[PDB]
Formats: C-alpha cells, sequence, structure tokens
C-alpha cells in the first residue's frame, strides 16, 4: 500500500517481424542449408542478398567441396565485407570499402565470373581482382550455408570468422535465381527479425542467458560495464556466485541498481537510487559501471558514483549468469529472482574483455543481438 500514486513506467511499442526475412547469430551455430539445383557455379557464381546488422563480425555464406580443397565464402570484419574463393590451386580475395553495420538495409553482390572477382554494395563496384591459381572451376557440393554453419562441421582456410552472424537477411539470388528459403534442408536456432531493430540482445523476462561453463574467477579486480533500456521496475542483470559464500551480483530493483559483493566476511552493497522512481525504466539507454576493487566497490550509473569500502577476493569459479538464473543455481550475491526483461548492449569485463551472448552455453528466454523497436 502506497502513499502516493505508482510511478509508471514508458512503454514499449511492439514493431511486428517482418515476411520472408531471417534473423541469425543467435546462437554461434544459427544457420540454414539450402539446396543448389539449377546453378552451375563452375564457372560462374553471382549472389544477390540483402542485408541488416550492427555487429562487426560473422559468415554470412559459405560453399564447398567435400574436401573443402575448393570453396567459396562472404565474411563480414571489422564491419566491413570480405568476399574471397579457391578454385583449387590458389586463392582470391576482394573487399569492400562500405560500412554496413549501422542497422539500415543494404543490398550486397559477390561475383565470380570468367578470370575475374568483384563486390558491390548498395550499387557502388568495387574494382576487380584478377582470378588466382591455374584450376579453372570452382566445384562444390550442391548447398549453400547461410548465416552461419552446423555445429558438427569444421571449416577450413577460412579464418576465425566462422561464428554465425548476427544479422537480418531477406532474400537471397544464385545466377539469377532466387532460392526458396521457406524450403531448407536443414536448420537450427533461427528466428524472425523485427520490422525497426537497434543494437542490443532482448530479454522477455521469463529465462536467462549462462556464459563461461568452465568458470569464472573474479578474485580481487574486476571492473564490469554495460548499457541497458528497461520498461520494469525489477530485473537480475548479472550473477556469478560459488555454491559456498563468495559472490558478486548486479541488479534492479524497485528503480534502484544494487551491486553486492561477499568476499567471505558478508554482503557489502552499494546502492544507487535516482532522483525519479521510474528514472530507470523510461525506455532509453543507460551507462552502467561496477568496478570490484582490493578494499573498495564503485558503482557508476549515467556518471553517478556511489561507493563503499577484511578478506578482498571473491573467490568465484562459476558461470556468469545475465539476466536472471534457474532455482536450482545459487546466487549468494543476488536479494532478487526476478528475471530481467528488456535489452542489454556493450557488455564487458576488465585488460578489456566483452561478454558475447550468443555464447551463451544455456539460453532461455533471450535473443542475443537482436532488439526491437527504434532508439
Ligand atoms: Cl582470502
Ligand atoms: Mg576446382
Ligand atoms: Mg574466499
Amino acid at each position: 500500500a502506497p502513499l502516493a500514486q505508482p510511478e509508471l513506467c514508458a512503454v514499449d511499442t511492439a514493431p511486428g517481424y517482418v515476411a520472408g526475412a531471417h534473423q541469425f547469430g543467435l546462437s554461434q551455430n544459427s544457420h540454414l542449408v539450402l539446396p543448389l539445383q539449377q546453378s552451375d557455379v563452375r564457372k560462374r557464381l553471382q549472389v544477390q542478398l540483402s542485408i541488416r546488422t550492427f555487429a562487426s563480425s560473422g559468415l554470412i555464406y559459405y560453399v564447398a567441396h567435400q574436401n573443402q580443397m575448393d570453396y567459396a565464402t562472404l565474411q563480414l570484419q571489422e564491419g566491413r565485407l570480405h568476399f574471397m574463393f579457391d578454385l583449387g590451386k590458389g586463392r582470391t580475395k576482394v573487399s569492400h570499402p562500405a560500412l554496413l553495420s549501422d542497422g539500415k538495409w543494404h543490398t550486397v553482390k559477390t561475383e565470380y565470373i570468367k578470370r575475374k572477382a568483384f563486390m558491390t554494395v548498395d550499387g557502388q563496384e568495387s574494382p576487380s581482382v584478377t582470378v588466382v591459381g591455374k584450376a579453372t572451376t570452382l566445384d562444390v557440393e550442391r548447398k549453400l550455408y547461410l548465416g552461419g554453419l552446423p555445429s558438427h562441421y569444421r571449416a577450413r582456410n577460412i579464418g576465425t570468422i566462422t561464428h554465425s552472424i548476427p544479422a537480418c537477411i531477406g532474400e537471397i539470388m544464385v545466377n539469377g535465381q532466387q532460392l526458396d528459403k521457406d524450403r531448407p534442408l536443414s536448420a537450427s536456432a533461427v528466428d524472425r527479425c523485427y520490422v525497426v531493430a537497434q543494437e542490443g540482445t532482448f530479454f522477455e523476462g521469463s529465462g536467462y542467458a549462462a556464459l563461461v561453463k568452465e568458470g569464472y574467477k573474479v578474485r580481487l579486480d574486476l571492473q564490469i560495464t554495460l548499457e541497458f533500456r528497461t520498461t520494469s521496475k525489477n530485473g537480475v542483470l548479472l550473477g556469478i556466485s560459488s555454491a559456498k559464500v563468495d559472490a558478486i551480483g548486479l541488479e534492479i530493483v524497485d528503480g534502484k541498481v544494487l551491486f553486492h559483493v561477499n568476499n567471505g566476511a558478508g554482503r557489502i552493497t552499494a546502492t544507487y537510487q535516482p532522483r525519479a522512481a521510474r528514472a530507470l525504466c523510461d525506455g532509453k539507454w543507460h551507462t552502467l559501471q561496477a568496478h570490484k576493487s582490493k578494499h573498495r566497490i564503485v558503482l557508476t550509473v549515467d556518471g553517478n558514483s556511489v561507493r563503499a569500502e577484511h578478506s578482498t577476493s571473491a573467490d568465484t569459479n562459476d558461470p556468469i549468469y545475465v539476466g536472471g538464473y534457474p532455482a536450482h543455481i545459487k546466487q549468494n550475491s543476488l536479494s532478487s529472482r526476478a528475471s530481467f526483461r528488456g535489452c542489454v548492449r556493450n557488455l564487458r569485463l576488465s585488460q578489456v574483455q566483452s561478454l558475447d551472448l550468443s555464447r551463451a552455453f544455456d539460453l532461455q528466454g533471450v535473443f542475443p543481438h537482436s532488439c526491437p523497436g527504434p532508439e
């Protein structure tokens, strides 16, 4: 029974979904395996597709011989496109300057024809490159992998960018023919695209994402930074806990942000309370910094800091739970059990390390890299 009428939070407007489009990158192996029947790519491979993304890296498409001696692939790296193939006796590579990670739709074309190869993005064609090697044919299996690769597949000689691209892909054509993406040979972890999206990972409020199955050790010093947006007053953000006492936690309870830490001598808590109760559930992005050092704990929200200052090591050796946690998992430094609802972006631990939610080993009600609504 509150003394004043409750302060309502902002409201989220569902954008709906794009018809005939697929969102990849939800897991490191999200993909579609599409049949190639009428295409003869031996002397010519022209692929045209539309893409929308905020990501910096990922595999967009791949085709290869059973022995992998012949192949062709399109990958994104540092926000830019790279097209390469090997006809059996040498690799040819083409790059394009266009920056694609702006969240807007782009048309892309990759072309290998005769003894030349080139790329086109939004109509801007790159200079041609001469096919390398003596071989004259691209000999590959009658199958194209779109948006990523199967978990059991081991792609050779295409570098380390073999994870699924966090992006929405529309229709795709090969040598003038539109492929029926609705009739894939097989697939894994694919979903729909929001009509309008913004950079981030959506948490529907029902589950969580668990990372680092081998265990993470907080120890003495650790810096956690992230950005979040939400229209709810309660929600767990992050927790790393031993099955005993040592643990750390970050959560939103009744409009306030709490950073708990326990080095084996009791819970230490830094609390941030905004001027307005509904300030943080306004649907806009907020920055969050939580630094743990020897005998110091500092929580900073939107530039506002709050700290608290005899064991000093948080001896954890467990997974990192994001956005919530299941009942059978102990979280000694979290008072709440409520799953977060909203989006989180730029999650990093510091010597910096950013956490990629698409790598979660256990995921429930969370959609990495896919966040609805405009920014
Ligand atoms: Cl100790
Ligand atoms: Mg060949
Ligand atoms: Mg200890």
